[PDB]
């Protein structure tokens, strides 16, 4: 590599005259970010050894990285270890310590990440945001440790005012989120196991500066002892849009809450019981989800708004263990949905 560097402040300053970097075992100092926005385009960046990070209550980031044709890549060997059990508190990103998200992958164009292994995030791992066409391959999330350490808000991959984001092969132990996607257009999450978190979300969609998800595509994947498998949330009194979503081929097991759940009735992040219409979902395909619910769980929850979903196939869906809903409201008819 051009360079490579065991100090954060020395990577920060030199990064833009290096062409590849390796970031070797480094300590990032307490409070501060390891800094790798404004890349040269066409820069690689390569994790070597045990990154790791000094104790402070503040926001984060961790980490952020910005440019075009940035390749980010883990060497053999690595791991990004947070060691987010000294902030975890049962309260997450909703109280308790000031807790710092950990990635910050925004306003990355036509660039990659590839084969990061990340440990402990305090809260929320990757934020994705004013990215245009991000590949994201076989990274490795595991907050597995936070399950008896108090950890939550663990989200894997959040995904906002993006396009062309492919997310593949992606490793998820946590206690929220597999992924959510609060907006974009052409997002794909496929090949990937989710295991302990909330599932594989749209949403909560409306109230923010975007509120459009469009061609979505989440395919071949597991999820494992998650509150949630196929989720759904749109905002209510919000609007938005949530087009040309499909699920297939995603294999459930002690799904605890809900097999597939899709509701407009988000407010101030809980449900109200009563959906709204001002973010339509529509072309919405479910193709061969199947697995298992907890019996206190329940397999299907569809509370869609009066005339506001529509254009919905769904086949081979098979949820089965839990309860039968008696809640699920205006499921577009001739679909095969069902609860
Ligand atoms: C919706 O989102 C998706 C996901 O982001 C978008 O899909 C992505 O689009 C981008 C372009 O914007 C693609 O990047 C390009 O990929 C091209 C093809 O790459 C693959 O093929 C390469 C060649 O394959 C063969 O050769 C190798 C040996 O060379 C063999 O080993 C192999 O078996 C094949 O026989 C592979 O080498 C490579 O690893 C990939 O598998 C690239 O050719 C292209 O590179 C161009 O530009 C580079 C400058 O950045 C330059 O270096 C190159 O020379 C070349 O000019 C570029 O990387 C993503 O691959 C693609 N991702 C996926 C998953 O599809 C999608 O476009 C978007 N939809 C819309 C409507 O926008």
């Amino acid at each position: 590599a051009s360079c490579t560097f065991t100090d954060a402040a020395a990577a920060i300053k030199g990064k833009a005259s290096c062409t590849s970097i390796i970031l070797n075992g480094i300590v990032v100092p307490a409070g501060t970010t390891l800094d790798m926005t404004g890349l040269k385009s066409g820069t690689t960046v390569t994790f070597q050894g045990k990154t790791t990070f000094g104790y402070k209550e503040w926001e984060g980031p961790l980490i952020s990285f910005s440019g075009t044709n940035i390749n980010i890549n883990g060497a053999s060997g690595h791991s990004i270890d947070c060691q987010g059990s000294r902030w975890w508190d049962s309260k997450g990103s909703n109280g308790g310590k000031t807790k710092p998200k950990f990635f910050y992958a925004h306003s990355l164009k036509s660039s990659n990440i590839k084969g990061l292994n990340v440990l402990n995030t305090p809260v929320q791992a990757f934020s994705i945001n004013s990215a245009t066409t991000l590949g994201v391959y076989d990274v490795i999330i595991d907050n597995s440790a936070g399950d008896s350490a108090g950890g939550h808000n663990t989200d894997a991959f959040d995904v906002g005012s993006s396009t062309g984001v492919y997310i593949s092969g992606a490793n998820v132990k946590n206690q929220d989120d597999c992924l959510a996607i609060n907006s974009g257009t052409n997002i794909t999450f496929t090949g990937g196991t989710c295991s302990g978190g909330h599932g594989l979300s749209i949403g909560s969609v409306g109230g923010r500066s975007d509120n459009t998800v469009k061609t979505v595509t989440i395919s071949n994947s597991k999820i494992v002892n998650s509150d949630n498998g196929v989720r759904i949330k749109t905002v209510s009194g919000a609007t938005g849009s949530v087009s040309g979503v499909t699920y297939s081929g995603i294999t459930l097991s002690n799904i605890a809450k809900y097999g597939i759940v899709i509701e407009q009735d988000y407010e101030n992040g809980s449900p109200t019981g009563t959906p709204t219409n001002g973010v339509p979902i529509t072309g919405l395909t479910l193709s061969k989800i199947t697995g298992s619910v907890a019996s206190s769980g329940t397999n299907v929850y569809i509370l869609c708004a009066s005339g506001a979903c529509s254009n919905w196939k769904w086949s081979g869906v098979s949820v089965t263990g839990g309860k039968k809903s008696t809640k699920c409201s205006n499921i577009p008819s001739g679909s095969g949905a069902a609860c």
